[PDB]
C-alpha cells in the first residue's frame, strides 16, 4: 500500500501530526517523499539529518556530496530533490533557518513553501530542536503555508502534547 500513514491526528484538512521518529515512520509508510531538515552543504552530521542518513547506510551523504559538487550549496529557505533510497521514492532536503546561528526566522515561510511542489510528504517540524525556532510558531507557519498533504512526525511526546494543545486553543 502507498503512503500508509497510521495513528496520526488530523489538525486541518491538509496537516496531520504524530508522536513518532521520522526514520521509523519512513520505514513503515514508504512515503513518496520524506523531508530532511538539511543545512546548506547537505552535511548530515547529527539530529534528524544524521538519523535519516544512517538509515540509508551513508548512501544519502555520498549522493549529497556529489550534488553539492555540481550545483553548489543551497540557500536558507531553499530545497533540492534527491533519491529517497530505502526510505522513500524521493528525499526533499529543505533548509529552515537556524535561529541559534543568527539566521532570519522569516525564512521559515520560504522553507515550508518548498513542500507545496509535492502532493504528499512525511516531514519533521522545521527549524525546531537545535535550530532554535519556537516549535509552536513552526507548527503555525506549517499550517498557514503548506497546501499539499503533510504528515508531521515529532519524536517527543512532551512536545507533541504541547503542540496539539496549542493548535486546539
Ligand atoms: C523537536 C524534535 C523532537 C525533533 N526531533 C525529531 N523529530 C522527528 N524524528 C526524529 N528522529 C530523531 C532521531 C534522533 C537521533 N537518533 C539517534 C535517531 O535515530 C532519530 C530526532 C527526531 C526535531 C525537529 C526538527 C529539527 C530537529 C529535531 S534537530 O534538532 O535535529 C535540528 C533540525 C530540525
Amino acid at each position: 500500500e502507498v503512503n500508509s500513514f497510521s495513528g496520526y491526528l488530523k489538525l486541518t484538512d491538509n496537516v496531520y501530526i504524530k508522536n513518532a521518529d521520522i526514520v521509523e515512520e519512513a520505514k513503515k509508510v514508504k512515503p513518496t517523499v520524506v523531508v530532511n531538515a538539511a543545512n546548506v552543504y547537505l552535511k548530515h552530521g547529527g539530529g534528524v539529518a544524521g538519523a535519516l542518513n544512517k538509515a540509508t547506510n551513508n548512501a544519502m551523504q555520498v549522493e549529497s556530496d556529489d550534488y553539492i559538487a555540481t550545483n553548489g550549496p543551497l540557500k536558507v529557505g531553499g530545497s533540492c530533490v534527491l533519491s529517497g533510497h530505502n526510505l522513500a521514492k524521493h528525499c526533499l532536503h529543505v533548509v529552515g533557518p537556524n535561529v541559534n546561528k543568527g539566521e532570519d526566522i522569516q525564512l521559515l515561510k520560504s522553507a515550508y513553501e518548498n513542500f507545496n511542489q509535492h502532493e504528499v510528504l512525511l516531514a519533521p517540524l522545521l527549524s525546531a530542536g537545535i535550530f532554535g525556532a519556537d516549535p509552536i510558531h513552526s507548527l503555525r507557519v506549517c499550517v498557514d503555508t503548506v497546501r499539499t498533504n503533510v504528515y508531521l512526525a515529532v519524536f517527543d511526546k512532551n512536545l507533541y502534547d504541547k503542540l496539539v494543545s496549542s493548535f486546539l486553543e
